[PDB]
């Protein structure tokens, strides 16, 4: 069955929200924490969406769920280990996989996340944990894998700490700074404490993504692309919105992180509508295929794949440009990218 059972790479998918139900389940119950439900079942589906719905009912679930990890270092070690798991099993390569590391933390970070209450796990203690499952997972699995550290546009306050952990733990598995939360939160991409991260992420050579465009104005994507010099765009689909943004985003080659599925769920892409990744895949553009959050959209890689073969007619070599376009996109060093694109042009002969 499923639609592109070949070798994949995947750039945009978050830790924290790529959990298993079992998992939560299990640590809250040993935590008193409490939920919804108690079956790794009924779990799922609360959690997980068949609909868009509102960001209030999206965000609510993040506090559901996170109390249970979250604080908790063997937990945080654990999502870490059995993400990489699941990313065996959708048969992916290369994965590079996201995170606020503030937001599981539970010391040393204010406001401190979903009413916990404060204990003695901080942020950079959280990246160490990430880490080591990380790395642990792709010695067990045989996934290569890095990691992204997300600043969040709501607290510039945490940007500067977002950038040293970047700095700190550099390729030891961190690769890239992210900018993730509410794209729309009036004049985000310009707060002095963003700008000042990526302009430092400049300065120390921290490659850089920026979520733009998913439900932002294409003038979101212009600031991420000219003031905070992104180098990848998370999902950009209002890039299309203005066009000579778009042509120039073409000729220079920035790489689009598409979520298909995610962006029917989120809202983000109306049904009775053009599918953005349907223009990019006619202009050639230089993007990739990704989950986002396989927990709460109730999915897997597959589902992206199919969505677009069934719903959008994409075919095999398409499916194979995108990935070398992935993995010649993404975030390695360039002689680790090389090696990267070998395998691939090897499994898609
Ligand atoms: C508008 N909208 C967005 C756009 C993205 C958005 O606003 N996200 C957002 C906003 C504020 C917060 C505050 C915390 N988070 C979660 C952070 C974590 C960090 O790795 N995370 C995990 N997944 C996401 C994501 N998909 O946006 C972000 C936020 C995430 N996501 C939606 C999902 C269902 C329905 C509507 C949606
Ligand atoms: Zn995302």
């Amino acid at each position: 069955t499923p639609a592109f059972d070949k070798p994949k790479v995947e750039l945009h998918v978050h830790l924290d929200g790529a959990i298993k139900p079992e998992t939560i389940l299990y640590y809250g119950k040993r935590r008193g924490i409490a939920l919804p439900a108690d079956t790794p079942e009924e779990l799922q589906n609360i959690i997980g969406m068949d609909k868009p719905l509102t960001l209030p009912d999206f965000l609510a679930k993040f506090d559901y769920y996170m109390p249970a990890i979250a604080g908790c270092r063997d937990a945080i070690k654990r999502i870490a280990y059995e993400f990489v798991e699941m990313k065996a099993k959708d048969g992916v390569v290369y994965v590079e996989v996201r995170y606020s590391p503030h937001l599981l933390a539970n010391s040393k970070v204010e406001p401190i996340p979903w009413n916990q209450a404060e204990g003695d796990l901080t942020p950079d203690e959280v990246v160490s944990l990430v880490n080591q499952g990380l790395q642990e997972g792709e010695r067990d699995f045989g996934v290569k894998v890095r990691s992204i550290l997300c600043c969040m546009r709501h607290q510039p306050s945490w940007s500067s700490e977002v950038v040293e952990l970047c700095k700190k733990y550099r390729e030891q598995t961190v690769v890239a700074i992210d900018l993730a939360g509410d794209e729309t939160i009036e004049g985000s991409s310009l707060f002095p404490g963003h700008v000042q991260a990526y302009a430092e992420a400049v300065k120390s050579g921290v490659h850089r993504t920026v979520h733009a465009g998913e439900v932002g104005s294409a003038n979101v994507v212009k600031e991420a692309v000219d003031t905070l010099k992104t180098e990848r765009l998370g999902h950009g689909y209002h890039t299309l919105e203005d066009t000579t943004l778009y042509n120039r985003l073409r000729q220079e080659n920035m790489h689009f992180e598409i979520c298909p599925w995610s962006s029917y769920l989120t809202g983000a892409w109306k049904p009775d509508t053009e599918h953005a990744v349907i223009r990019f895949k006619n202009d050639q553009v230089n993007y990739s295929l990704n989950t986002d959050d396989p927990l709460i959209f109730k999915s897997t890689l597959d589902t992206d794949y199919q969505m677009t073969k069934k719903d959008m007619g994409f075919t095999e070599e398409e499916f194979k440009r995108l990935n070398i376009n992935a993995a010649k996109s993404s975030f390695l060093p360039e002689d680790e990218k090389k090696e990267l694109l070998d395998l691939l042009y090897k499994a898609y002969r």
